């Protein structure tokens, strides 16, 4: 069963999507907006997925999770999913 996951963004932007692994990285999900936050909540497996988030067209990482180096050698955020 996934687990129902919230994703949180705080750093601002017009416009917030989220991409990362637990899709094989096919998928641009818009993040929406809450204040000053950008908020989604994906679908996720439990295990460990990277993901990214497309902000104005570029990508960027959360500074306030956990990042891993992919074999891309770009900065992804990891998360742990019980």
């Amino acid at each position: 069963q996934a687990r129902p996951t919230v994703i949180r963004w705080s750093e601002g932007g017009k416009e917030v999507f989220i991409s990362g692994s637990f899709n094989n990285w096919s998928t641009k999900i818009p993040l929406i907006k809450s204040h000053n936050d950008f908020v989604a909540i994906l679908d996720l497996p439990e295990g460990e997925h990277q993901y990214k988030f497309f902000v104005d067209g570029q990508w960027v990482h959360d500074p306030s999770e956990p990042v891993v180096t992919s074999q891309l050698g770009t900065i992804n955020n990891l998360i742990h999913v019980k």
